[PDB]
């Protein structure tokens, strides 16, 4: 049950006491290595130092970590059990490690298979070791300046997302959609999912220094989950209306495709059951009407799930009159007269 | 004083926060007392008596020799410097360092606030009635508000939309409860945002005036919007009271941002049931919100012709004469005109 | 209760004690210390760590790197706190300069027990025992005065030769 690197992490994320603890030992630059795990195993490598049962606190960390040597935790975290102590890992024990410092520090993460934090005296860098492994932790400053680099681009991919999807639905609309035409709104809705990953990794390590950006991005993000799924369903090349398994399956091997391939049309063509060939490309498609309905306002999507299934198309349900839709089981009245007047007013636009 | 009341007198643009600066830079550490009284006096071993006017240049100088300096509670003047503060050991503080366990003691003791400055640690952090706030960096609070800026100007173009869509539905009168609670749940979300971008803009001081012309833009009119929307969909038949909408504003604060999510909590709060089947049901506005558009007309006059007719869907069909039936006839010559321009706007 | 002299010598060098305040000395921390403890002592002491180390010189400098005070059994063999902020009663005057000196002071003044303070700005250790302060002195400086000393004794010698000669001549 030892901790995985990712868990260790966590526990260093802004926020926490144990980060609270480093941050004011960066600015003491004293230097530290601590160890975040006590046990027979890990006692057997600590040599000397003091024993002391206190409980933990940031200020308690720092100031014991003023003096030379390592600071043992224990399991739990909840108490400081050790200070001055001198880590005596079994030299045998490979680490690419450069210093005393570190190379002690890898070893003594691997023998005793605690995580174990090491804060540069000279370089004010924190890395920790868990079996092996290695991250580095970066100053909150440094990943907001990543992080807002990131929205700028999903800015502007969501104003190319907006442009090619509103051309997508006015030939919709004409019922002259191509395959091109799908797969450049598949395109922008993917590069706007695949940079707002890399800000949500940088909102992770961020902990409580990145609540702010939580909400910008999942403001800006908001609702890209349901266009992809919406695109999935109007466009699936199997003539069957997608299981919900299939959508997500689909989706699923869009994630799989590299970022050079979301560039290749014809890759993304084969994930929706398309030829791969050019001529597939100019192919005329129709839609079934999921986005148009989307753009109703205030049509919950039962609503509008049940009057795709059943007139099939896109031009079956604008040529529909608001009796017809009503026949629907599960279609009230009221709802039959918002439809007929949504796709109206989509139809005078373009 | 409070704690975020103390801030405001650190904050940039003032004298003693002015002075903090120079001692940052100086690497001297400091700790300042800003009161003096008699009970200041017992505890202050020691140290100079000096009768000067307060400076910026005269507190980093006194804050280079070791001990404390002391100004006076309307910070005109500095009475005593070199002061080894020695407050009852029996206060008890969770700080760490004889610097910090003394400015938390002391400003136990005599009640006013005590501000220390890290030698190790650069950093200034003011103690007011055992609370305890560390000052930022007018630059990191400058992002944290930029960002806030930007979320509150998207939270309010969702506003826009969704308001629009309420307003649509009430002419051709098919609003639902979801179609209420969007609108609850976004107006409740630009208030929340805009007290968190209030709070930085006070800390900023001088440096956050500017954010503040943004944030009072983005701000105006919320409050009016609140009021409007408990009036027209508050589950109580009879129009509420005053102070019913304000218990209801204060519920909708006192819930979670969690909850603010849920719609069903926010149909608790109006008074209808939790049930996803009674969001998906019809509701009737009152008409508080078209009357109100309405230019020129009064609250009571609004509020006479809504207990009579009901809802607004009977505003709209009640003919002039039947709005003066007592009411001034002029005036609903008047409503007739202004609910007739709101259907054909929409 | 030993006396102010007394004190000084188990500060001399070559005891454990100095050789921990020289490597106080090279470091530049500054220290306070208490070379005590007892109930009374512990009245005065606030939080801090307690451990029960065998002392060493070393292991004083490293205790003495933490902020406050490390507290010592009342013959130095063991170290039972450090990092402790000892709050003697503000009463006891003196007319010290800095918080630490006149807190060490007052602490050797309560508790009857001798209390060094290591001066982070001035290095220079000052003993308090009892009410009575004695400032400890370089080795190199002390031998510079002794030796001073040594050549005043043999020219001192020198005419106690001359007039103890002529002593017996006249006899
Ligand atoms: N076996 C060895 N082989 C080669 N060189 C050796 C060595 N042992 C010590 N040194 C050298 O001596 C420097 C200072 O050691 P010190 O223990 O004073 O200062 C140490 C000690 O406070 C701590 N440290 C390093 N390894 C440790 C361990 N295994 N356990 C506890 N603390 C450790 O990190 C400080 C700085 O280490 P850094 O490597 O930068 O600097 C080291 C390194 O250059
Ligand atoms: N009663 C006591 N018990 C245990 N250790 C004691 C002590 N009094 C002083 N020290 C130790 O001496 C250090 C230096 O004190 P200094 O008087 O040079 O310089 C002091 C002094 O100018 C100021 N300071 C602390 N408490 C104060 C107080 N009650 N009144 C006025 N100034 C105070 O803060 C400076 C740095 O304090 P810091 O804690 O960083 O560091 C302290 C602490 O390690
Ligand atoms: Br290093
Ligand atoms: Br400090
Ligand atoms: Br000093």
């Amino acid at each position: 049950t030892r901790p995985t690197l990712r868990e260790a992490v966590a526990r260093l994320a802004p926020g926490t006491g144990l980060r609270d603890g480093l941050e004011r030992i960066l600015r003491g630059r004293t230097g530290a290595l601590i160890v975040l795990g006590h046990d027979e195993n890990v006692e057997a490598i600590c040599d000397g130092g003091f024993s002391l049962d206190v409980r933990y606190a940031a200020t308690r960390l720092r100031e014991l970590c003023k003096m030379d040597g390592a600071v043992v935790l224990s399991t739990d975290g909840s108490r400081i059990v050790r200070a001055n102590v001198q880590l005596v890992p079994d030299p045998s024990i490979p680490t690419d490690e450069s210093g005393t410092r570190h190379r002690s520090a890898e070893r003594a993460a691997i023998q005793t298979g605690y995580p174990v934090i090491s804060v540069s005296h000279s370089m004010n860098i924190v890395t920790v070791y868990v079996r092996g492994e290695r991250h580095v932790l970066t100053d909150s400053a440094t990943i907001l300046s990543r992080a807002n680099q990131a929205i700028a681009t999903l800015e502007r991919y969501k104003t190319r997302l907006d442009e090619v999807s509103r051309q997508l639905s006015r030939a919709e609309i004409e019922d002259f959609v191509t395959l091109r035409d799908v797969m450049t709104v598949v395109q922008r809705l993917e590069l706007v999912r695949r940079i707002g990953l890399v800000i949500d990794y940088d909102v992770v390590e961020l902990g409580t220094d990145g609540r702010q950006l939580r909400l910008q991005l999942d403001e800006l993000l908001g609702g890209n989950d349901t266009a992809r799924e919406l695109i999935v369903r109007d466009y699936h090349a199997n003539p069957e209306p997608p299981s919900t398994g299939q959508i997500n399956a689909t989706l699923d091997e869009l994630d799989a495709l590299s970022d050079g391939d979301l560039l290749d049309f014809t890759a993304l063509a084969k994930v929706f059951g398309y030829p791969t060939t050019t001529e597939a490309q100019d192919s005329t498609l129709s839609p079934r009407g999921y986005r148009a309905m989307a753009g109703i306002p205030r049509l919950q999507f039962a609503h509008a799930d049940l009057l795709v299934r059943a007139f099939g198309t896109l031009q079956g349900l604008l040529a529909a009159s608001a009796g017809d839709l009503q026949s629907v089981d599960g279609i009230g009245a009221m709802w039959a007269r918002h439809v007929r007047e949504g796709l109206s007013q989509l139809a005078e636009s373009t």
